[PDB]
């Protein structure tokens, strides 16, 4: 997609060489923002084939509040295997914080239910936020959340969302993260009877790994194709009741997939 | 400042009318980003006189971990009076979360000390974050944090910072918020022996109140003046030991102040 290839080029032209946690090395920029009008189409990268199966299942897994990889394996999704322990556990990552953020006085807060309540009763609110950045539990997580904090906004009968992503692997992670959140915005809007508006992506440390350079040059040589359309085939009773079979992506005709190693 | 007047104009031209919490009404946009290179000068608005006293003291107050307004009053700062209770308390707002974020298992995490440790030992880290958005304590706060989440970044011997501000009163709040965080970046850099880099501001619901329109038109008629310079006159032993007298703002020659009512 145009905005995505523009970012890739910007990282190549403007990024500075930075060591990293994994020992791999990156080219990095700090602070970037892009906007996707969800009415123009579903923002799934076309310049390489993306695995929709993994994207959709990961999101449904988050929404269940699950942090064990059993569900993903049951569904032949292996994108989280490298970080899981012997029992398939990741610690209280994303889904746990979304559904069951623990308080000092012993409660658990379901941020997704809270957001639904807000959208249905106080749509003008400037506090419609979900955070995964639970400072008190960071040390128990396999990895600190990359996509950390997101906010909804309603104007003129449309639902928008902004994501703050503190760290972004541009080649591997970003195509998944954009699609994942676009999908959530479509689900949320369906449940709230709103139209879709904008998905706004904001990055912190936005980088290309040093061993993704060949892959990046290849993909930059390709022309984007028209965006597909997302069809949700039924309206479940709640945001927690979607199934893989409920989604259709129509007119997705990507260029071939490009393999790249994940930095662990 | 150029970036600031550009935003004001954009809100006037592109903002949609939105009701709000306070009953005042706003023009609102969602999602905006601006960048200030701190080497070009200290980003204090010149098209109206800003009260530096209030800016500096508010920041020092946050850093103490204080949430009672006594300290501000001792220093003749009254910007937080409207939200405080009979005892001058605001609940566990900003400073409390920064210095003493409470965990379930009973601990308190000092995020500022943690960040210092990270900057001094792991400057390449992509996880150098402070959050005020403590989901478990939101209901005890006078107001939910506006400036919610910020990240540091080091490259090439320079310290940058990005702030996510979920809600932004463009006329009243934003000039303070930009200056406040620029100041913190200068303090942090001094303590860590780094040069200053960029301050990146990212907004969620970015708005002009309906009863700030005259004030906005007035200010938009004014030409920005050159940015002042921040001089820090000594190096305290720690980030917690700064005093008001340690800061000099040189060459600040603003246009006159513009009064506007705060929406409560
Ligand atoms: N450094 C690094 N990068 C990352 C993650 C990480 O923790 N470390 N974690 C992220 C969580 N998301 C993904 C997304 C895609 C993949 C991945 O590998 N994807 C394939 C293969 C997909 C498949 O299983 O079929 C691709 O070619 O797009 C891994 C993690 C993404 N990037
Ligand atoms: N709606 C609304 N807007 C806000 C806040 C709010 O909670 N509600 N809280 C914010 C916290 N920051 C400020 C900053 C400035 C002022 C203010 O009023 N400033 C003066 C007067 C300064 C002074 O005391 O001398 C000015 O003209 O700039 C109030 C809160 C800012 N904007
Ligand atoms: C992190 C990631 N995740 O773990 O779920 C995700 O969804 N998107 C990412 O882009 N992603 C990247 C950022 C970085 O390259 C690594 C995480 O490493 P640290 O930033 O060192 O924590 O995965
Ligand atoms: C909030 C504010 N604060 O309370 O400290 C700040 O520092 N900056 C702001 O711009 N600010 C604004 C945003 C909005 O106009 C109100 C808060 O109202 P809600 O967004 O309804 O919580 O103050």
């Amino acid at each position: 997609m145009k905005q995505y290839l523009e970012l890739m080029q910007k990282v190549l032209d403007e990024g500075t060489q930075k060591n990293d946690r994994t020992g791999t090395g990156t080219l990095s920029i700090f602070g970037h923002q892009m906007r996707f009008n969800l009415q123009d189409g579903f923002p799934l990268v076309t310049t390489k084939r993306c695995h929709l199966r993994s994207i959709i299942h990961e999101l449904l897994w988050f929404l269940q509040g699950d942090t064990n990889i059993a569900y993903l394996h049951e569904n032949n999704v292996t994108i989280w295997d490298e970080w899981a322990d012997e029992n398939g556990d990741l610690g209280p990552v994303y889904g746990k914080q979304w559904r069951a953020w623990p308080t000092p006085d012993g409660r658990h807060i379901d941020q997704i239910t809270t957001v639904l309540n807000q959208l249905k009763n106080d749509p003008d609110s400037r506090r419609i936020i979900v955070s995964a950045w639970n400072v008190g539990e960071l040390d128990k997580m396999a990895l600190a959340p990359c996509h950390a904090f997101f906010q909804f906004y309603v104007a003129d009968g449309k639902l928008s969302c902004q994501l703050y992503q503190r760290s972004c692997d541009v080649f591997l992670g970003l195509p998944f993260n954009i699609a994942s959140y676009a999908l959530l915005v479509h689900m949320m809007a369906q449940q709230c009877d709103l139209e879709v508006g904008d998905f706004v992506w904001t990055g912190g440390d936005t980088h290309l790994y040093s061993n993704h350079m060949d892959q990046t040059h290849l993909q930059l040589s390709r022309e984007p194709r028209p965006l597909p359309k997302l069809i949700i085939k039924r309206k479940p009773e709640s945001i927690f009741d979607y199934r893989f079979e409920d989604f259709e992506i129509e007119g997705y005709d990507p260029h071939p997939g490009i393999k790249a190693p994940v930095a662990i």
